[PDB]
């Protein structure tokens, strides 16, 4: 029993950490068979970053502006190029540490497991969800740009994010691994104000059936609801409007649980409603909505 | 910016787990040089743990009745002995993934990450605090005893815990890694009840001068206290009395920040009295103590 915030081990991708050097910036590349992946904006100063022309600004680059260290170990650059926001780096060796991985492109609501890194060194990991809005709430610093997001099955990693910049909010803004940018977010030093950061019910539901797995029931009661109802409820708070896809999800867990989705729905309605009074769930003061029913489910049941 | 629980990169202590199994009971084990380090009651059955002598139960055990499987090989036992709760099993191949490292036995206060294993295999990782009462919030099912917790300086692991059972409560005990209980806690199937478990002051200050450097700064007043005056307060929430120990390693968070370490108690005091008000500190609402003034620090500049 217990209930913990937990991020994937992370030794998968550790090994796949690199520092990539441009010119006077540095930051992180993820190193898989024989490319490096990383932010195309290495290639630009602090003064480039206002207005960027970054097909302008890689002409001016070759092959050896480009200084890829693994460690302590100098990797050969034998090509070039740029995907969307990501810069491809072909190298003549292919990492020996290359676990069996695959690129998605994840839907907001899920999460994922960030290894925060500094010159191509691993300092952290935590898990995190991708908001509704495209951003994730993270914890980085200069220097960790580069960093990536993975979910592992097994023995593959399924690398979903690449962080690329801090709004002037401080949430961050990243993409996938073929450089496309979760939201409407720009490589770019400019204002860009994020949407409404609603809460992901589905989320909040799988959390309170591990509350009650656990042992947290002070929250049940004796009311049901219906989704259209459950609905008013979650506009009126900023929650994602709950779908019958989302109850489908939320099946195995209900099942192992005996407690119906839609009375759950009516008791995240009253403390939606009313409040925690002061009280806690799993550690908790607030609802939490960074854990998936995936999640639950494979903490729940041990899936190593 | 950003501010998250965070857990050490867990890579080097992946390379470490292995499967222990003796006759019909299986657990984790850590493979450090030539050493195997596992729970004693590796060697009991469910009815051998109500009244266990594990001496006596030692005693028909030989090398070749403990399998020790790492991933898919087996390592061939030469040599066991028991040092207080934990089992050595001395092989005859050295871990060619032995990392850097240290047996520590923490204080209570101090954070460290478990990496959650299962049959041998990694599952999830994660930080948490060796509560004042012994005891540690952690997130393990049947199998996950021999999971580790530990602490990363650069190159270096410092293992300083080993998990060897739940409370009736759902709280967890464990050892250090010389098998000593952190705690009264005995190795046995016997209700051990946890003395009070009370908050750890000098986190829950470090954690408000990490929440200030981020931005979240509402919690600020314009008053000060004294140690004993703050004590008072302290004692009355059940909260750890702070020392000038403890004021001393606030120093460099005091300084960075220019709040004075008294006036932040005079936050804190308020916040114990007054409460949050609905309001949160870097997304919880509660005070938060699983945040050392070292952690704090490390991941307020980024250390790898
Ligand atoms: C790596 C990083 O932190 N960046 C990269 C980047 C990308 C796009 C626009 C601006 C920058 C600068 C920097 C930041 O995100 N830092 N803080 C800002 C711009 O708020
Ligand atoms: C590994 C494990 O979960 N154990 C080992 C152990 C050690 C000491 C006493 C009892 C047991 C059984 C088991 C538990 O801790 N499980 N739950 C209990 C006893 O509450």
């Amino acid at each position: 029993s217990g209930f913990r915030k937990m991020a994937f081990p992370s030794g998968k991708v550790e090994g796949c950490m690199v520092q990539v050097t441009c010119g006077t910036t540095t930051l992180n590349g993820l190193w898989l068979d024989d490319v490096v992946y990383c932010p195309r904006h290495v290639i630009c100063t602090s003064e480039d970053m206002l207005n960027p022309n970054y097909e302008d600004l890689l002409i001016r680059k070759s092959n050896h502006n480009f200084l890829v260290q693994a460690g302590n170990v100098q990797l050969r650059v034998i090509g070039h190029s740029m995907q969307n926001c990501v810069l491809k780096l072909k190298v003549d060796t292919a990492n020996p540490k290359t676990p069996k991985y695959k690129f998605v492109r994840i839907q907001p609501g899920q999460t994922f497991s960030v290894l925060a890194c500094y010159n191509g060194s691993p300092s952290g990991v935590y898990q995190c969800a991708m908001r509704p809005n495209f951003t994730i709430k993270g914890s980085f610093l200069n220097g960790s740009c580069g960093s990536v997001g993975f979910n592992i099955d097994y023995d593959c990693v399924s690398f979903c994010y690449m962080h690329h910049m801090e709004l002037p909010t401080g949430v961050h803004a990243g993409t996938d691994l073929e450089g496309n940018f979760y939201g409407p977010f720009v490589d770019r030093q400019t204002a860009q104000a994020a949407g409404t950061d609603t809460t992901i019910t589905v989320n909040v539901l799988a959390w309170l059936y591990a509350a009650v797995i656990n042992g947290d029931r002070w929250f049940l009661n004796r009311f049901t609801t219906t989704l259209n109802d459950f609905n008013l409820v979650a506009m009126k708070y900023n929650y994602e409007p709950l779908t019958q896809d989302h109850v489908d999800i939320l099946g195995p867990l209900s099942a192992q649980t005996g407690i119906a989705v839609l009375d759950m729905c009516a008791s995240l309605k009253e403390l939606l409603q009313n409040g925690m009074n002061g009280r806690t769930i799993l550690g908790s003061a607030l609802l939490e909505d960074e854990f998936t029913p995936f999640d639950v489910v494979r903490q729940c049941s041990g899936v190593t």
